[PDB]
This record gives structure tokens, sequence and C-alpha cells, in this order.
């Protein structure tokens, strides 16, 4: 590890979002920034909110300036409105630089802040075409690198518990890392593959094949990148295509038939408790999902567990089982491999060569007798038509 002041840098979890403490302002202003990979505008809490304990003071930044603008952002969660201007930005636990960055100052928002997730602003790290209002309006990795000398790229460590963490553990919790700049060794195990970055806008990736315990789902795989599949640790599930989700589900419950689950569970709606110690991880499959590789009809796979895909709930009754909600869920707009299937994997975002690695997290959660696993090479053919055009 050559990162050692990055590492263990945020705080969090999959259902609340994993969060960075970054500084804005003169002198400097401290709040808690959500990590989103799926989104491109820095925005921070700039007005008084019942979930909100502290916000940006524009006010009292002498290095605040006002670009006279409004802005919009409409998530597939929620919304939030603003008003645009710059100041001055630093990571406290990142590389020692300053940079004067966008900053969309939220006045008014609509089930965008949760009650308790301990962040009042969110990083938009993907790419400017896809940041409000328009691509004109520079992300703030993009400032980093074109200010510094911090490499274009960056790499995420997101840690869960594999157990439900209350209102004072997850604030005294490591929930991970955020390197900025470069790839930490100590943070992975076994070797990195990369898959290409289709298209710079949402981290975007292409799907070649997708298997439940081995077992080839054998679906078309323009239908896996249907309209588009993105790496998002702003979105807490693994969310799928309706037809894809439609058939994993009925894969995953053929996998695990030796047990009977109520349709809310699969909805992803309700808890499903067993007796503490006793969840029956060996009854539901692992699942593995093949991407593009460098090399020409190559691909790899990451293979996650159920550790990965069953989240960790805290029982309604706060007993002593061990509870989890389904955490597959389906999607309108393509899949999103959210953070819990990035808990299982060390990411590598390699803007500066275009592809996105994956590797076993040093953090993942598994049991004595399966661990997550991303491995290579399979002669993959036609990959180029697993991906979808309008
Ligand atoms: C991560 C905490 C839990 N959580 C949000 C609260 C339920 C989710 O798991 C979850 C579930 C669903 C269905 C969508 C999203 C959800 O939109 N998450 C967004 C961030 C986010 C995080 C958050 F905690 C609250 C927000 F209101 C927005 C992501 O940016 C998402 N990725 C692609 N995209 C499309 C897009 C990109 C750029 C501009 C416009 C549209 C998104 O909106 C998150």
């Amino acid at each position: 590890g050559s990162f050692v002041e990055m590492v263990d840098n945020l705080r969090g979890k999959s259902g609340q979002g994993y969060y960075v403490e970054m500084t804005v302002g003169s002198p400097p202003q401290t709040l808690n920034i959500l990590v989103d990979t799926g989104s491109s505008n820095f925005a921070v809490g700039a007005a008084p909110h019942p979930f909100l304990h502290r916000y940006y003071q524009r006010q009292l930044s002498s290095t605040y300036r006002d670009l006279r603008k409004g802005v919009y952002v409409p998530y597939t969660q929620g919304k939030w409105e603003g008003e645009l201007g710059t100041d001055l930005v630093s990571i406290p636990h990142g590389p020692n630089v300053t940079v004067r960055a966008n900053i969309a100052a939220i006045t008014e928002s609509d089930k965008f802040f949760i009650n308790g997730s301990n962040w009042e602003g969110i990083l938009g790290l993907a790419y400017a075409e896809i940041a409000r209002p328009d691509d004109s309006l520079e992300p703030f990795f993009d400032s980093l690198v074109k200010q510094t000398h911090v490499p274009n790229l960056f790499s995420l460590q997101l840690c869960g518990a594999g157990f439900p963490l209350n209102q004072s553990e997850v604030l005294a919790s490591v929930g991970g890392s955020m390197i900025i700049g470069g790839i930490d060794h100590s943070l992975y195990t076994g070797s990195l593959w990369y898959t290409p970055i289709r298209r710079e806008w949402y981290y975007e990736v292409i799907i070649v094949r997708v298997e439940i315990n081995g077992q080839d789902l054998k679906m078309d795989c323009k239908e896996y990148n249907y309209d588009k599949s993105i790496v998002d640790s702003g979105t807490t599930n693994l969310r799928l295509p309706k037809k894809v989700f439609e058939a994993a589900v009925k894969s995953i419950k053929a996998a695990s038939s030796t047990e009977k689950f109520p349709d809310g569970f699969w909805l992803g709606e309700q808890l499903v408790c067993w007796q503490a110690g006793t969840t029956p991880w060996n009854i539901f499959p692992v699942i593995s999902l093949y991407l593009m590789g460098e090399v020409t009809n190559q691909s790899f796979r990451i293979t996650i567990l159920p550790q990965q895909y069953l989240r960790p709930v805290e029982d309604v009754a706060t007993s002593q089982d061990d509870c989890y909600k389904f955490a597959i869920s389906q999607s309108s707009t393509g899949t999103v491999m959210g953070a819990v299937i990035m808990e299982g994997f060390y990411v590598v975002f390699d803007r500066a060569r275009k592809r996105i690695g994956f590797a076993v997290s040093a953090c993942h959660v598994h049991d004595e007798f399966r661990t997550a696993a991303v491995e290579g090479p399979f002669v993959t053919l036609d990959m180029e038509d697993c991906g979808y055009n309008i």
C-alpha cells in the first residue's frame, strides 16, 4: 500500500451510501460527502434541512464565487435544486492539494438527503456528459486533474461489515477507501482485471455472460446491457433490466429451493431472519458477471456471494437474529452495479486508460467455504454485439 494517507478514509454502508470528508471555502468548512460514481455534480446542502446538522455557508467563505445560475438534478431516486458557484475544495484524507471547483449549493431537495446517513452532499465522479445543467459544468475530478499533478485515476474499496451497524457503530466504523490518483495494493488480493469503459458519460461497461452457480442464464447478452450497464457507488442494489431480473430471480429461487421465501423478500421489500449465526449461506448461489476484457474475444468474470447480495439489516425487533434484505432489484434504466456488488471488489476507475479494473477486495465478507473472485481469461466471441444501441 503506497497511499496510506487515503486508506480507510470512507465511512458508511451500502444502504445509506459511503462518504468521504471534504472541506469547502476559506476558511475551510468541513462536510461529509457521498461518493457517487453514478453522477457528475459536486453538490452540497447550503440551507437548513431536517436531516442536516451542518451545511455550506457561502457568506462565510472569502473564496466563494457566485455563478448566477440555477441548477437542477433529477436522480433516479430523488432531486435537488441549487445555486451554482465555485470555491476552494480539499479532501483532508486525500491528496494534499486544494482546487477551485464548481459547487452546486443545494437550497431545495426532495427525497435526496437521508435521515442519519451523516452526509451533507454528493461528489459526482462520472463524466461531464451527464453533468447538469449541461456538459459545460466541469466535474470535480476533472478540475482536480487539470489543476494538479494528480494522476487521472481513482480507486474504491467499499467495505460492507457483513452485519448491521447501529447509529453509533456506523460513525466509528471504517467503511472503506477512496484512493485518489492511484492503486493501493493492500486493498485487494489476486490480480486486477480490466474491462473497457464503453463510453465516457456514466462509467459504462459491457456484460457478456451471466451465471448463477455456474449455470448460464442463457439470455441474448444484449439483454444484460439494455439500455446500458454502469458501475454506480451511489446506488445500493445490483439493479437488473426487467427481463434479466425476472430470469435471475427464477434461477436464484431454483438454486435456493430447499427454503421457501415470501414474494416480499424477492421484491427487496421485506427482511428474512435466521437465528444468530445460522444464516444458510450455502443454499444461495454465487453470481458471476462476465465483463468484456481488453483483449479481442477475451472476457473475465467477477463472482459475488450471497454475503454481497443479501444486505444486513437490523431486525424490526432488534433481536439477536441475523436479518437481510434481497439486494437485487429491477431497473428500467439498464444494469446498475451498485454498492453491494462493489463491496466484493477493489474497483479501479482508470480514466486515463478508459478502463475499469476489478480485484477481490481485502474486505469482502465471505465464509470458510466460498470467496468472491475475479478470474480470467475466457474465450468469448462477438462481445461488441452485447452493447445496446438506441
Ligand atoms: C445509496 C443509498 C440508498 N439509495 C438512495 C436512497 C433510497 C439507493 O440505493 C438508490 C436507489 C435508486 C432506485 C436510485 C438511486 C439513485 O438515483 N442514486 C443516484 C445518486 C443518489 C444517491 C442518494 F443517496 C440519493 C439520491 F437522491 C441520489 C445515482 O447518481 C444514480 N446513478 C445513475 N443515476 C442517473 C442520473 C445521473 C446523473 C444525473 C441524473 C440522473 C442516478 O441517479 C439510489
